[PDB]
């Protein structure tokens, strides 16, 4: 392990919105594979279904398009049509409250799913422990 194992409560029974407190955006996976954030709660591409592949390891899937959140070799988030190694994230509790998602493939480099204040996703290398960009709160759909 390169990371701790404090896990968030909650479960995977229902879909969720992943709210980023940095700029107040919901994580969004667009039909064309683009990933970003939006403040529009009525958006149809922010509803996500998470599932556990191993304890603490999850897939994050768009319920609208079926795409999986994935982080590529250069650290960019994208929507994948099929599940692959880039789609697994280590879901952890952070600051005793939030959920963070570390790329399993790039876990040794501490690359996280994160949104900037303007709603753009952060590239893996630009993320790190301690940022507000990596803190999410799962909300009901």
């Amino acid at each position: 392990h390169h990371h701790h194992f404090n896990l968030p409560p909650g479960n995977y029974k229902k879909p969720k919105l992943l709210y980023c407190s940095n700029g107040g955006h919901f994580l969004r996976i667009l039909p064309d594979g683009t990933v970003d954030g939006t403040r529009d709660r009525s958006d149809q591409h922010i509803q996500l279904q998470l599932s556990a592949e191993s304890v603490g390891e999850v897939y994050i899937k768009s319920t609208e398009t079926g795409q999986y959140l994935a982080m590529d070799t250069d650290g960019l988030l994208y929507g994948s049509q099929t599940p692959n190694e880039e789609c697994l994230f280590l879901e952890r509790l952070e600051e005793n409250h939030y959920n963070t998602y570390i790329s399993k493939k790039h876990a040794e480099k501490n690359w996280f799913v994160g949104l900037n204040k303007n709603g753009s996703c952060k590239r893996g290398p630009r993320t790190h422990y301690g940022q507000k960009a990596i803190l999410f709160l799962p909300l009901p759909v």
